This record gives structure tokens, sequence and C-alpha cells, in this order.
């Protein structure tokens, strides 16, 4: 079932130019194997014409024979050069389509599955898959028809000259070969997959160490960092050496078998020539076939190995990138109301198992009102808003948005209705313009600059901020607060019903914090605002405060009614 | 360059490399006899065909088989040694890179992402591979086969054949070297665009959640599709030149060797040339393709893998200022900080620190505040030796920062960064980052002081597996990992850059209490917008647009300064 899907996926990556280049590669490889299977006869015809006659033969016929042999050799090499030219053209062709499909496949993945591995891993995963496709494209376009043509014609012709021992031992070899190799192909594929996986693990650890280099540098941790990479590389070498040995054994055994079987056919025809039983022409033909047969034998060996091993390694890739999907019913044409109310009913959640993060959160929130959510680090404020923001769908209980459940809301509509301002910032290495166009693609130069004022990012160090400001990796080109302001500026281009601010202002000064938080309520008057904070002034300003403790909502109501009643908020209101 | 590749080979590596060179050379000696054995077989065919002529034909046919067998055994043996050598050189290459990356400056490290550095290793490893190959295979072997050919064809006194043969190698080596550089430049430029593309993929994948939640598939996809289009165009430009060189080299071979074939045909038809010699000549024409091909590779591959490997050494061994350092410095337990007229720019375009003049002392806690963009982080980063391109001076008990080794500075100062850097590993590993030699107990002791010894009424295990960017943990729990690291370290200066923002008053005050307890003589710089730290400090410093605008006690500043007055009014 998955075998059919694999080849259909490779075929789909080929546009019209791609399909021609692939069939041209198959044709040229097939045509040249026809032509080169003629050449051992030409050689035999040259040999007899000369053998016996004492320079008494048609010199014009020898020239015609020698020219035909040359045509064979020239056309076969022209074919090799033409195949590799078409091969690289098809690699280039299929490359772009493959890479975009990956990015688009990664975008449609769930946050839980995305978080599982880093960039180093996903980057090298594409690498392996691309190469796996390449191998499969090659093995199909080159090692299917061509070795069959050359092996069929060889037994047909040697059978025609009524040499039974030669054609016999020849057919015996292809039989013993195809059996022996298939009986060891899977054993190689498993050893190769396990290696390639360890290789991913190693690239994963390199990107992890390089992304956190400053930390390792400042803690003078070269030894600790170096040793855990050195361990990964040692796991890589050992996995590679295990493949190497099996690969080397198969090659040595296949070589020894060829020497024993084809060596006998060579000795047999030598004795046949010495006892006048066999002609020299025929002896040269059998000699010519023994030599010619190596490349189709090689191309079969390759196909049996390469097709199975690249199909195994490519199977594993398609699995960890298209699998994780529960159901998701969604609504066909939903046009959400400008005013939305949130109703969380007996919400329960666990990230893993054994430990529950949200016990039975029951809340009811309404349009145009600001609410504060607080609790100790580990209560699950972020978790709760993440679930409201559709990060996770594996939850017990229900969440409504004006009668409509979250389960029946499309991820596109949900993201248009709600805007979550994350605890950590996500700044793209690009222009400031690009980082803001993330929020709204169709936004004009003015709409974007207007938004900079709202996020207090229109002027930095008495200088006007350019929309063409290049932003370094993780936006570390900008201050902690300036990073927060990028993410805040995004909100102003968006048009949501619910606005979640998860400690999204923590890096800002008292002036900026208040001005932006003011601009949010001004710009979005009907927006329901959930605010996560450990600070009394941010809790004070809200229409109602909710205290989360160990998964359950322990206290509700006005801040003043809570600053003495509740154990946590009294703990906050310890200062002053 | 070649010394760097050679250095990557241990004793087993050097054997495997020389075995590859030897076997490649030996097989080219053996296979260069081959056209003469074919000639002798053609000679015998036009003879008497006596018992002895038949026996001689067989012994001859066996020698040609030995040639063909030994040449193929050599191919199989070479590829076996090549993969063994790849495996061998692989580890040594990769660690040298990581160790080279560790010794790089923060400014240069920040320039490119992991996607880029990961694929940069990929390209260089492959460039080494190619070079190892072209040297071990395409130098002695084609020379042997080309020399013996002209020598033998010259011996049989065929001047036109040996003439046009020598003419071909001459026209070939000239034509190709004329186009090699043009190919290398087109290939390097392509490989660089390839890095740019991997860089954009890792940038997009690392910030996927952001792009997902902003329904930005179109903007994200478009950006990558543009990069891929820049990649294809750069690749197609190489492809065309590569394809043209190959077709022109093929057309030259057809014209030159085709003439040698027609000449010897006419020589055979006019009784001038024997059939035995005519075979030997076509046998030499056919044999010559592989050494011509290996020279075609050597010429083109050695140049293009040297160009792209030159670039890799340039960007990974340069941009070093000076650093005079100190031989054996054993820093005093008590250190005072003296910043005198400090000025700094990141990109010279704008000044970030105007003329910061400060003086700080042992066992005293100081607070630094100001608006976002004033330069609090910048200043402490310079104190922490992140940057060295600064005007003015910074002392540490008479000793200047400029004369302090980055290792000693990192032992004297401990900077708790604005953003957290959690390693995807065990909690144990994240804490062992601070001190390698730390025992299981020293590490658990530190978990208590960090307020991380219990999470959700459950005891925290040192074997807790931490996901990419530590997103397996809460904002505050992340901050606590970085804080726990400080307790394994032994510094004189402790900088806390908004390192407790994600913590509530209780824990913020509780951890900051255990810091002062465990590090009594430590000078503490605290960057905070909150007041529960500013009020706790022995002195407050207000930074505004690069210059230090206010000093003294917090209470004396919420009277004098409007910024400190307004900040305190948030009660
Ligand atoms: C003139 C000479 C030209 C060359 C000759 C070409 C012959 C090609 C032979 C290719 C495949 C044959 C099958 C290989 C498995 C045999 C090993 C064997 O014992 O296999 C037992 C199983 C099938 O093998 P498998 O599970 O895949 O694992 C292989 C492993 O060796 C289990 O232990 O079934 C049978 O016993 C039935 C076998 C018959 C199936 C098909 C026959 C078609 C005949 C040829 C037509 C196949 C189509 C391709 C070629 C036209
Ligand atoms: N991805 C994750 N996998 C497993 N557990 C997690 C994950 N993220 C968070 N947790 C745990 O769930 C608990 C609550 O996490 P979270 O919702 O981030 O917290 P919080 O209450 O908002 N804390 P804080 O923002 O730091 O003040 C913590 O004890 C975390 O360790
Ligand atoms: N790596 C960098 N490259 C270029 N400019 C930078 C860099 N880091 C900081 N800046 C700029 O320097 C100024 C101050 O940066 P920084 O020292 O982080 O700030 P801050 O005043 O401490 N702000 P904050 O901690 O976020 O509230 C800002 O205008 C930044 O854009
Ligand atoms: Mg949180
Ligand atoms: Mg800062």
């Amino acid at each position: 079932k998955q075998k059919n899907s694999l080849f259909n996926y490779i075929y789909s990556l080929m546009d019209v130019r791609g399909k021609f280049l692939f069939f041209s590669m198959l044709f040229i490889t097939s045509l040249s194997s026809i032509i080169i299977s003629i050449s051992p006869l030409i050689l035999a015809k040259i040999t007899d014409l000369l053998s016996g006659s004492l320079s008494n033969f048609s010199y014009e016929y020898l020239v015609l024979l020698a020219c035909l042999y040359m045509f064979c050799v020239i056309s076969n090499k022209a074919s090799v050069f033409l195949f590799m030219i078409l091969q690289s053209s098809l690699r280039i062709n299929m490359q772009k389509k493959m890479s975009l499909k990956y990015l688009r496949e990664l975008y449609n993945e769930n946050i839980t599955n995305l978080s599982k591995n880093n960039a180093g891993y996903t980057t090298q995963s594409l690498n392996q898959a691309s190469n796996d496709i390449y191998i499969l494209v090659r093995n199909v376009s080159q090692n299917i028809l061509s070795p069959v043509i050359q092996l069929i014609s060889t037994i047909v012709v040697v059978l025609s000259t009524k040499d039974w021992f030669s054609a016999g031992v020849f057919f015996l070899y292809i039989l013993v070969f195809v059996i022996f190799n298939t009986r060891l192909t899977g054993s190689l594929a498993s050893l190769r997959k396990h290696s390639m996986d360890i290789t991913l693990n190693s690239y994963s650890l390199l990107s992890d160490t390089v992304d956190n280099m400053i930390a390792a540098k400042k803690n003078n941790a070269l030894r600790l960092i170096s040793e855990r990479y050195e361990d990964a590389l040692t796991q890589e070498n050992n996995a590679q050496k295990k493949y190497w040995l099996l690969s080397s054994k198969v090659l040595l055994l296949n070589s020894l078998l060829a020497v024993i079987l084809f060596g006998s056919v060579f000795i047999y025809n030598i004795l046949g020539v010495l006892n006048g039983v066999v002609s020299i022409g025929h002896f040269i033909m059998i000699t010519s076939y023994i030599i010619l047969l190596s490349t189709p034998v090689e191309n079969i060996g390759a196909l049996l190995s390469e097709i199975r091993q690249s199909m195994s390694s490519l199977a594993g890739f398609i699995q960890r990138h298209a699998e994780n999907k529960a159901t998701s019913p969604s609504i066909p044409f939903l046009n959400m109301e400008r005013k939305l109310n949130l109703s969380i009913r007996e919400l329960s959640f666990s990230y893993s198992d054994d430990k529950k993060i949200l016990n039975s959160v029951s809340l009811d929130l309404f349009t145009g009102k600001m609410y504060s959510l607080t609790g100790p680090s580990g209560s699950g404020k972020s978790t709760l808003v993440k679930i409201i923001s559709g990060y996770y769908k594996n939850y017990f209980g229900d969440i409504y948005l004006n009668d409509i459940s979250l389960r029946n809301i499309s991820d596109e509509d949900l993201n248009d209705a709600i805007y979550y301002l994350t605890q950590d910032d996500y700044i793209f290495m690009d222009t400031l313009r690009f980082n803001l166009r993330l929020a709204n693609y169709d936004a004009s130069e003015n709409e974007i600059f207007k938004v900079l004022k709202l996020a207090n990012l229109s002027v930095v160090n008495n200088e006007p901020v350019s929309l063409d400001t290049h932003l370094i990796n993780r936006g570390n080109n900008y201050s902690g607060g300036q990073k927060q302001r990028i993410s805040l500026a995004r909100l102003f281009l968006r048009k949501p019903a619910i606005i979640i601010i998860d400690e999204a202002t923590s890096a800002l000064d008292y002036i900026n914090e208040s001005e932006i938080l003011s601009s949010i309520r001004t710009h979005f008057p009907d927006a329901l605002i959930i605010n996560i904070s450990h600070r009394i002034n941010l809790l004070e300003c809200s229409d109602c405060v909710y205290v989360l403790n160990e998964g359950n909502i322990v206290a509700s109501g006005h801040f003043r009614d809570l600053m003495v009643s509740n154990e946590y908020i009294s703990g906050l209101a310890s200062v002053t």
C-alpha cells in the first residue's frame, strides 16, 4: 500500500520537463544497452574473418566490422555523458518542488510534533530524503531495462551458438546472484537506516550546540560540549562501520562467485580452443561476454540494494512528517462575529501522561472586558491560553466561542478570531517589514508604519526606524523590549476578537508598558483581553482576576476583593 | 589547504590514503600493457595457427583477462578504502569545526544561524572528500596511462597516431584550464546561494509557530520559493557551462581520434599498416578515454573544490582583533569594577554608549535601569567581554579588561543573560555546563537554591529530558535553570540582566536572597524595570540614550528624577 504511494510521490515532483528528462534517461539507457549487446558478435566476426586465412579476406569487410564496433563503443559513451547531463537537469528540476512541499508539509504539522525535533534535524532530514529520491530516480531510469536487455541478449546469443555449458553457467550466475543478494538486501537497508538516523541525531546535536554557543562559551564548557558531540560522532562511525563490513563482504563474496563461475566458462572454452572443439571467434565471443556482463551484473546488484535501502529510509521520512492527525471536523463557510465570548467548561489537560496540568478549569469571559490570570510558575497559565489558541487539541472538556466549539473551528478562523502574544518572542531573520507583514500580507507601507507608533517602535535612539532594518538570527539585533514591541506591532495589523498577552510586556519599561497596553484597548475596544502577569499593577487594571493553582482555578472576582482572601495574590502584595 | 586535509588523517587514515594511491597507480601500469596483448592476438590470427601459435594465443588471452580482472579488483578495492577513509576523516573534521566555532567571537557567531553552519560543514566535508579522491586517483594513474601510450605508439614509429594523440592531451589540458576557473566561480556562487537557502529554511522552521498562528503560509512559502529560484538559476548557470565543456571536449575527441582511426583504416587498406597495429591503435583510442576523463576531473574538480574550501577556511579562521592576554593570572576573591569614559557602537552608524563613567565595589548590589533601548544589556555585555571594539577603559582592581583572558574573565564574571539558553539534553547536562567536575549532590543542592527541586508537588529528577529551547518547561522554570548554573560557578561579579522577569515576588526575592547568602563578597549588577530589586540595591544607576543620567539611593531618586518618581508611583 505504502509502496504505491512512495513512487506516486516521486512522480508528482516531476513537472512536464521533469517527466521528459526522466523518460529520456530511461530511453537512452535502454537504446545503448541494445547497441552494446551487438558488439561481442562484431568482435567474434572480426576474429573468424582473420583466423585461419593467411591475410586472405575482405579488407573492406574488416573495416566495416571495425567501424561498427567503434560506433558501438562511441554511442555507448555518448549515452553515458547524455544520461549524466539529463540526470543533473532532472535533479535541479525536482529539487525546488520537493523543498517547498516540505516547508508546506511542515506548516500543516501540529505544534506538539514540530517541537519534537530542531532545525538541524529537519534541515538534514530534507537532505537525506532528497538524496533518497535521487537514488530511486536513478535506479529506475538506469538499472531496470538496460541490465535486463544486456542479460537476455547474452543468454539468447550464447544459447544460439548452441554453447550449453557457457549459457548454462552464465544463467546459473544471474540465478545464484539475484537469490544471494535479495537474501541480504534487507539486512543492509536496516543497517543503513539505523546509521542515517544516528546521523540525524548528530546534526541535531551540532545545531543544538551552535544555537547555544554563547552559553557554552561563557561557562567555559568546551570540554562538556565537545565530548557530547564526540560521543555522537562515535555512535555515527560505529553505525557506518557496521554497514561498511556487510557491504564489503557482499561485494567480496559476489566477486569470488564471479571468478569461480565465469573463470570455469573461460577455462572450458580455452580447452575447447586447444582441442579444436571451439573456434577462436567463439572463444573471443565468450571472453567478450564474460567482460561485458560485469556492468549489467553491477547495475542489478545496485538496484536490489539501492531500491530497497532508499525505499526503507524514505518510508521512515514520509511517516514522521504526514502521520500525526487525529480528526479535525471544522465548519465549511464560517464568518465569525465581531464580538466573541469565551466559555471554558471543565477543561482538563496533560502534556504527557501520569501528570495532569489543567484539572477542571471552568471559566466564562465576555467581550470588551479585560481579565487577569495569575498563579505560580507551573500552574498552567500559558498551557491554558495555548489550548484556547489551538496549540493542542487532545483536551478533556469543551471550549466555546458564542455557542460554536473550538473543535468545530478551522485553524485559519481561530487564528483570525484570537491573537496570542507568546511568552517568548519569534522574530524572523529578515526586514522589520517582513516581520510585520507576517501579521497581514496585504498591508501597505503606511499601515505598517502607523503600527510602529502603536508599538512605540517608530523611533529608536532619537532616529526614525526604517522598515528595511535587517534583523539578525532570533532578532538579537534588537533589545529584549524592542523584540517584544515587534510582536506587539503585529497585533495592530491583525483584527482579533480575543487578545491574549502572556507576560508579553515583561521586558518593557513602565512608560512603554502602559502606553502600549493603553493603545491595545483603544485600538481594539470590543476585544476580550486575557492578561497573564505576576505584577499587581497589571492585575489591578483588569475587570476581573482569576487565580490558577496546580491546574485548578482557585479564586475569582475583583483584585481588591482577592488581595486579602487569596493566598497567592496576598503573596504578591507582600511588597509595599 | 592540503596541510589541513593531511592533518585530518591519523595513522590508519594515512595508510588508507596511500593504499588508494598505490592500487590506482599499479592498475594503470597493468592496464597499459592491454593494447599490446590485443595486437599480438590479432598478429597470431593471421599466422599459421600451429599448436604453439594456439598455446601462445591462450596464454595471451589469459594475460588480457588478468589485466581486466586486476583493473576491476582495483576499482572495488579503491572504493572500499575510500569509504573507510571517509569514516576515518569524518569525526576529526567535525570536532575541529565545533572547537573552531567555540573559539569564534560572539559578533561573528551571531552573523549566521545553525541551518547555515550545519550545511557549511556538509559542503566542506564533501569538498575534502572530492580533493582526497582527485589526488589519490586522478594524478599518477592518468599520467602513467598517457605516458606509456605515447611511448609505445612512438616505439612502433607511428608518428601521425602518437602525434595526434599528444596533440589531443595538449589541446585538452589547455582548453580545459582556460575554463576551470570560470566553472569554479559559478559553482562557489551556487553553493553559497545553497547556504542562504538552508539558512532561510532553518529560520522559517525555528519560527514556524509564529508563521502558523499568523496564517502566514503565503509569505513564508513565497520567501523560500524565491530562495529556491535563486538556487536553480545559479545551478543552471553551472550546468550549461559544464554541459558545453563536456560536449566540446567530446567533439574534439571525435575529430582528433576519429582522424587517427581513418588514417590507420587507409593504412590497412593500402598495405602500409598491419591489422595487428590497426587493432593496437583503436585499442589505445578506446583505452585513453578513462585517463582523459580522470584528467578532465582533476583539472576541473581540484580547482572548484579548492575555491569553495578556500572560502570555508576564510570565514572560519579570521576576524581576530588583538587580545594581549595574561600568562598566569589568579584573580582576587574581591573585585571592584571601574568603567572610565566607555563609548561603543555596534555598526558605527549610531552610538549606543555615549561616555559611561561608573565605579562599583565588592559585596555591594547595584541596580541599573532605564528605557528599553538605553543600553543596559550592551554595557553589561562589554563588561562580560562580548565585544572588544570599545573606546575608553574598564578595570578590575588596576588590571584592564583588554589584558584579561576570556577564560579568566568568564571565571571572574557570571552574566545571567536576558534570554535563556537551555540545551536540549538532561537537566544534569544543563547544570554541568556551569561546572563539569560537579558531583550528583553539588548539582541537587543547587536545585533547591534555584527553587527547582520540586515541580507540581513532584521531586525534580536530574535526568529530566529538556526539549528544543527548553519549551518542555515554563518561562519561570527556564529562568531557574540559568539561575541554578550560577550556584555551581564561583564569580566575583554577578550580572542579573532581567533574569528573574518570569518569576513572582516570592521566588524572585527568595532566589536573590540565596545568591547574596552563597556569594557574600560578590559585586552584583541588577538590570530591572521592577522596583522590588531597585529598592533592595545599595545604589541605582539610570541609563538614558547611552549616558548615565542619575545615580544614588532609590529613595533619593524618586524625588529628584521624574522617571524614578513615576516608576515608584506604580504602587
Ligand atoms: C535469458 C535470461 C534473462 C534473465 C532471466 C530473468 C529472470 C529474472 C528472475 C526474477 C525474479 C524471480 C523471483 C525471485 C524470487 C525467488 C526466490 C525464492 O525462493 O523466493 C520465494 C518466494 C518469493 O521470493 P521473495 O519473497 O520475494 O524473497 C526472495 C528470497 O530469495 C526468498 O527466500 O516465492 C516463490 O518461491 C515463488 C517464486 C516465483 C516468483 C516469480 C517468478 C517469475 C519468473 C521470472 C520473471 C520475473 C520478471 C523479470 C524478468 C523478466
Ligand atoms: N511542552 C511541555 N511539555 C511538558 N510539560 C510542559 C510543557 N510546557 C510546560 N510544561 C509543564 O507544565 C507546567 C505549566 O506550564 P506553563 O503553562 O508554561 O506555565 P505557567 O503556569 O504559565 N508558568 P510561568 O509562565 O513560568 O509563570 C509546568 O510545570 C511545566 O513544566
Ligand atoms: N546585536 C546588536 N546589534 C545591533 N544593535 C544592537 C544589538 N543589540 C542591541 N542593539 C541596539 O542597542 C540599543 C540598546 O540595546 P540593549 O543594550 O539590549 O538595551 P536595553 O536598553 O538594555 N533594553 P531592554 O533590556 O530590552 O529593556 C537598541 O537600540 C538596540 O537596537
Ligand atoms: Mg506561562
Ligand atoms: Mg536589555
